[PDB]
């Protein structure tokens, strides 16, 4: 008995994102998962912040600051109903997957805007409860993303570099901030020089794997206990840790390299 | 430089905001020094962040199987592009210098300046599969970033609970602006805005116009050049075998995206070398 959102970031019902979707809906419920979805462009879905968010009094008009009127507004009980609508679908799910087409190495405008209006303080992140400390340390969550270009140009010595700094922003910033456990994310790339036989078994693949999505171990980030989380300390890795870590050959992950080598997919891959 | 056209982009709701007045001394700064001045304030606009098939005023070639890539570049050869996404991409064409003033929001930029992106970085206009990153149609131009953050400095050191800023601003540096060809010059960082008492932010203003006088003259950040790969289909564009094997002995990588499984440049994003 639990929950799955999905949460879909292109416009268009022929699509291969679309096909992918509808795969995860079917192999979720066939497991006898409980299936939200948020199709954003089907929805309409408004990605701008703005002051229209709040309904009730703004605690400063003359001064309007978004992160201070969001929060109150969420403890107070008058953001947009658009926004509550998502934040409960939210709160119920344990599982969040993200269905989208690489877009300028990012999400899609659609989905970052769902984030800035989803996202409000209180509800999905404080100064004191951040990364694995966050309200969402319940709840998994993964990318399922397409591109346009081939593998090997993402590959260490690939023309655009890295795949793992690609994500990394996303995974750590995003997800891994408010709590999520995160898993391996589903990379499809060159779709568009696929076949529909390849496509079929891509989708058949991708089926298989949300069969025991729920027993998977999640991608390594740096535990936040390896910091000090106060204004005086900056937020810096403990002394202690420092001299633990200066022999070491490898850094922690992308953000935290340290100067040093980068684990192997460390964005990718598990390290199980 | 007198002669010269600077294009700056705004993504700020807000005429009260530090970001607006970041805008205004750059405005103020440049004209001073005899630029023209054209801005795309996405706000006031109330610009549409949003693909769609309305981007396109003309006929589909398949309405049917829409692939907005495909479409969008027929409707820039064939001039049926909204006008909205035209009159934004004729600023950039007439722009020598491109600034982005904005909040760090999740880590990257608003979703608003998102789709400006998406909107108006139409192949063909900003991009080809054969002119890419140093080769690409921006090449004779300069961009730069202005960045406001919440949380402080610290909190984006290599030691940092958030990380190496520079693996941050890596996907919009390399993977937006110098795949089109921008030269990319060191960004401004505006750290724990909020924070920082009024004496500080007059000084901090005064810097950011110090600098304009003579961003043109600016060394830009490094990126691996495009001819230390086989850019066609057959090799995968990948690193040529002689560059490889030039690179084996090094300690450290070309770049944030090319760290070759070793270190990282230090301020590879954030510092030029010359
Ligand atoms: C603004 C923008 C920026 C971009 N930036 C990047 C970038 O930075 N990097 C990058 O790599 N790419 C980039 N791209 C490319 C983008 O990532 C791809 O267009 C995307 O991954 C394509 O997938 P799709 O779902 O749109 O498939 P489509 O091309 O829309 O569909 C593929 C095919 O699959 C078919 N299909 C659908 N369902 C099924 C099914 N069940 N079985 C078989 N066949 C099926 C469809 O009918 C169609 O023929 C960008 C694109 C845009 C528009
Ligand atoms: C959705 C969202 C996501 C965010 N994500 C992140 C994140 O990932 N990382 C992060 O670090 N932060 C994040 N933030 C915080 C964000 O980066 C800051 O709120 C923003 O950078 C502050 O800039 P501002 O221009 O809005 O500040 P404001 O509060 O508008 O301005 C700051 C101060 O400057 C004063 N001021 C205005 N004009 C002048 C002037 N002419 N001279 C002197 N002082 C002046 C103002 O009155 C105020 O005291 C996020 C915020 C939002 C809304």
């Amino acid at each position: 008995g639990r929950r799955a959102l999905i949460v879909l970031a292109h416009s268009e019902r022929t699509s291969f994102n679309y096909a992918m979707k509808e795969a995860a809906a079917a192999a979720l419920k066939k497991k006898g998962w409980e299936v939200v979805e948020s199709d954003l462009y089907a929805m309409n879905f408004n990605p701008i912040i703005s002051r229209k968010d709040i309904t009730g009094k703004l605690k400063d008009p003359a001064n309007f600051q978004y992160p201070a009127e969001s929060v109150l507004a969420y403890k107070e009980g008058h953001l947009s109903p658009d926004i509550v609508a998502e934040q409960k679908k939210l709160e119920a799910a344990d599982l969040v997957i993200f269905q989208f087409p690489l877009q300028w190495f990012g999400v899609p405008a659609i989905l970052k805007g769902w984030f800035e209006r989803v996202f409000i303080g209180e509800f999905a992140y404080t100064y004191a409860a951040m990364y694995d400390k966050g309200p969402f340390r319940s709840k998994k969550a993964v990318l399922s993303i397409t591109t346009g270009g081939s593998g090997s140009m993402y590959s260490l010595q690939g023309i655009h570099g890295d795949m793992n700094v690609i994500l990394w922003p996303i995974q750590s910033g995003i997800l891994h901030f408010c709590g999520f456990q995160v898993l391996e994310p589903q990379l499809t790339y060159s779709i568009g020089h696929t076949p529909a036989d390849a496509r079929i078994q891509i989708l058949e693949g991708w089926k298989k794997r949300l069969e025991n999505i729920w027993d998977e171990t999640p991608l390594y980030f740096a535990p936040s206990s390896l910091f000090d989380l106060n204004f005086q300390a900056g937020f810096l890795m403990k002394k202690e840790v420092q001299d633990e870590e200066k022999n070491k050959k490898f850094g922690l992950s992308v953000g935290h390299h340290l100067g040093k080598s980068i684990p192997t997919d460390n964005q990718i891959k598990a390290r199980k």
